[PDB]
């Protein structure tokens, strides 16, 4: 991780869901177009790209090593278990201290077999309105990650719900808010949540810039400003949450550097200034993801 570079909070370079959606577009596994891609954010000032697959999301280490490697991007990879409809059945059957103990030592010894680390505990989900129980048992079995290793937690809400929840139940295991960011934030008009999270100490992300089919950009900007003008700007991290081939540019999707082409400059325009923008792309990430 370099903090003197922009980062990217919340990213996918290698997921496949496909098996899941049966659906090849959620395959997300094409290495020339995706270092291109790190490529160009590179030339943009992004250095670091927080990745949020873990293993049963489609993994994969070795790809990720290479992108490096290709492309000298900084990429943190990250362990944890995702959500309900997607968990492996033996999410059921092995005990709390069996699924932390997975995610520590994927932290401490390596992932996939590789030397590669896992730096943080992420995406760990809740389902839409709700956390089931082995979405509990996942956070619980997180806490106790965090507790041992001190990497921080990344979220993943559905339609931007559950998020005070989440933060009650980590909070109440031990965690610290200050090493917990929401995801997903961006979903819906959901700046009074978003400012009950900010309250208590986490950090919210606006991770679907781009994903105007679920919501407005312009509404995101709104959202944005409202927490400009509070003073909030400090607990605010942004993303694209690329996920699928249809979203790279060599299939004709926007990429990963849309966040730095178009997003930012829109929101310039509409008043946020160089240092605004400074500390949600450097300031912040360097000092949550450290
Ligand atoms: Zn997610
Ligand atoms: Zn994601």
């Amino acid at each position: 991780f370099d903090p003197t570079g922009y980062t990217l909070a919340h990213e996918h370079l290698h997921i496949d869901l496909s098996g899941f959606k049966n659906n090849v577009d959620c395959r997300l596994d094409q290495y020339a177009f995706i270092c291109q891609e790190m490529n160009d954010l590179m030339t943009r000032g992004v250095r670091n790209v927080i990745e949020m697959t873990n293993r049963y999301m489609g993994r994969n280490a070795q790809f990720m090593l290479d992108v490096m490697r290709e492309t000298g991007i900084n990429v943190v990879a990250c362990t944890g278990y995702y959500q309900d409809a997607f968990f492996p059945e033996h999410v059921a059957t092995r005990s709390v201290q069996e699924l932390a103990q997975e995610m520590v030592d994927e932290i401490e010894q390596g992932i996939d077999g590789t030397e590669l680390k896992a730096g943080i505990i992420a995406e760990i989900g809740t389902s839409e309105g709700k956390i089931t129980p082995l979405e509990e048992k996942v956070f619980i079995a997180a806490a106790l990650a965090h507790n041992q290793t001190g990497r921080p937690i990344s979220t993943h809400t559905s339609f931007s719900t559950m998020g005070l929840e989440q933060l009650a139940l980590l909070q109440a295991h031990g965690v610290d808010l200050s090493r917990v960011t929401v995801g997903h934030c961006d979903l819906k008009d959901n700046l009074d949540n978003i400012l009950k999270m900010i309250d208590l100490g986490a950090y919210v992300q606006f991770d679907t810039i781009g994903k105007n089919s679920y919501y407005p950009d312009e509404k995101r900007i709104a959202m944005l400003h409202a927490l400009r003008d509070r003073g909030l700007l400090n607990r605010v991290m942004l993303s694209m949450d690329i996920t699928r081939r249809s979203h790279l540019k060599a299939n004709g999707g926007y990429g990963y550097d849309y966040l730095l082409t178009t997003f930012i400059p829109q929101l310039r325009q509409s008043g946020f200034s160089q240092a605004d923008v400074d500390v949600m792309l450097r300031e912040n990430p360097s000092q949550f993801f450290q």
